[PDB]
């Protein structure tokens, strides 16, 4: 049940605890940062505040001010007038409290506190330059193929999914791109404190009994159209168990002359089915790259009800760091609030949560110990418009708060896939 | 500048599909060089006679949260009745809708306006899946009000008795509407969870004749 592993390596939870237990509290009003000390006895005599303003991860201005805060007291820090950004996007302010001197318990440069705010946002009104090429639609009995130079998109007309993509002669997918509504159950989803006691009220059991894990996609609609400068694939699926429709996924795929595939997804969830763990898509990519680069919340694993410690920025990590080695394996490694994701030749853009690793959700839920996991061929990607909270108030009853359950009944997200 | 923002056209295209015409639009709303809102739409009109309106809206994060995100128009038709499947029968707003019941409601047009002595936005109904007015029917998941008074007249007239029925019927169909508040009436009182602060908003409507 630890915040650290047996060898004292931190779980992702540790950083959330560090942030919430900060001794400095912050407020922003216009350009003034208000710093409040929660120390009862000590003055901030080993603290300086770093601030940094960035536009979608690109640093535009930074500075330092020493902290001089009496215990329980306040300090106002007026920022300088900030250079206005040329391009579109969201400005973000980050502040960090840094201890410049070593202590008995910490090293020089130890960060003890941080906080983020959105500043000015400039929405993009510029139309991207009209692309030269136009994609071509090939209608066969088995497939809707789409060509644009070296690139190819294949939509299986029987499954209604994107079965394969090509760049030149290289295949891109090992498994088609499919809706996923389930996650490899967390310890909190399982909800037992004793081995023999089954709880039909636990999230995993409510999901299992409803058929979430073995619901199969049924094709309701797969159609193609030629637009002035694009090909439009429209699909509609229904996930059913014992004659009951659990979810309905309505999609449009739009591939334009620039080689961008825009995916618009609209999901219906039956109100009387237990709320789903996630509303997203997954696929196995053929590629295995060393790095994962994203614009979003990080750098560590973060979930909708455990994301306050994460900061929105540009993060670049070795792929393995995008897997959390919980001894009992489950869904892990998620990052939220993500606008851009880069892996090998692939970039996905939108507003989503993702995890990426060599382990499928199927393997994670079937393997009892982390040492028994085997890296699969390629990379499994799960991209969610929505993901349910993880809970934890206790681990033996449903503990995911109502605002973090996927109960809206109708859900909409949009992804753009391309090569960069 | 929410009240004086002007729609600047970014895109307007037509397309012919196997069974439908598809209109695509984009607008930016701007005040003094600042973009407040962007609206991207598709109107899909097919062989059945139905128009599917898909709306996605971006709202600048640094602009005050807007009071609503929807569409409006003035219909030429004046009908006696309003029939809907949604919350009712009385006026209800997102933070004042617990008393309303989901059902099939049918009221005279006048009952769809609330005669507050000092006039304001009024008569909204939430959780509406279907609205029928004369020959028109709207379907989706939205909030609406319908009356002989424009939002403009309402905000310009200080007393209810000075209002005059405009020609035809003003319809306001909202994907999203801000709470009304009321914990007190002299400081901001709409709770965070009822403020339109999600930045990106999506709703869809189907318009047809019956
Ligand atoms: O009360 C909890 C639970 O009921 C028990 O089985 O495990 C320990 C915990 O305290
Ligand atoms: O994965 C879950 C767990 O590992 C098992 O023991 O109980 C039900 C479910 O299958
Ligand atoms: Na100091
Ligand atoms: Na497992
Ligand atoms: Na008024």
């Amino acid at each position: 049940n630890g915040l650290v592993f047996a060898d004292r390596t931190p779980h992702p939870a540790l950083t959330e605890a560090k942030h919430q237990q900060q001794f400095f509290q912050f407020r922003l009003s216009g350009q003034t940062i208000e710093v409040t000390s929660e120390y009862l006895f000590r003055h901030s005599d080993n603290e300086l505040l770093h601030w940094m303003v960035a536009l979608d991860g690109k640093p535009l201005a930074s500075g330092e001010v020493p902290l001089d805060v009496a215990p329980q007291g306040k300090q106002l820090i007026e920022l300088p007038e900030l250079p206005q950004p040329e391009s579109a996007g969201q400005l973000w302010l980050t502040v960090r409290v840094v201890q410049p001197n070593a202590t008995a318990w910490s090293e020089a440069g130890h960060i003890s506190a941080w906080q983020q705010w959105r500043l000015a946002e400039n929405l993009s009104v510029t139309l991207p330059a009209a692309s030269h090429a136009i994609p071509h639609l090939t209608t066969s009995e088995m497939d809707f193929c789409i060509e644009l130079g070296n690139k190819r998109w294949q939509f299986n007309r029987q499954s209604g999914f994107l079965s394969q993509m090509w760049i030149g002669d290289k295949k891109q997918l090992l498994t088609p791109l499919r809706d996923q509504f389930t996650r490899a159950p967390l310890d909190n989803d399982i909800g037992v404190s004793e081995a023999t006691r089954i709880d039909p009220n636990a999230w995993v059991e409510r999901w299992k009994a409803a058929g979430h894990y073995q619901a199969e996609a049924a094709l309701l609609q797969c159609t193609a159209d030629t637009l002035a400068d694009a090909v439009l694939i429209t699909t509609a699926h229904a996930w059913q168990h014992q004659g009951k429709t659990l979810f309905i996924s309505r999609k449009t795929y739009r591939i334009d002359g620039s080689g961008q595939m825009a995916i618009t997804v609209d999901v219906e969830v039956a109100s009387d089915t237990p709320h789903p763990a996630r509303i997203g898509l997954n696929c196995q990519l053929a590629q295995v790259a060393e790095r994962v680069n994203w614009l979003g919340l990080g750098p560590q694993e973060n979930y909708p009800d455990r994301l306050t410690a994460a900061c929105f920025d540009r993060w670049d990590l070795p792929l393995s760091d995008m897997y959390t080695p919980y001894v009992f394996p489950s869904e892990n490694g998620l990052r939220c609030g993500t606008r851009e994701l880069n892996y090998g030749p692939h970039q996905w853009r939108g507003d989503f949560q993702f995890n990426i690793s060599r382990y499928s959700q199927q393997q994670l839920m079937e393997t009892s110990h982390r040492h028994l996991l085997h890296a699969e061929e390629g990379t499994w990607l799960n991209i969610d418009g929505f993901h349910m909270g993880i809970g934890g108030d206790d681990s033996w009853s449903p503990s995911v708060s109502a605002e973090f359950q996927l109960s809206a009944g109708r859900y909409h997200y949009q992804l753009v896939w391309c090569q960069k």
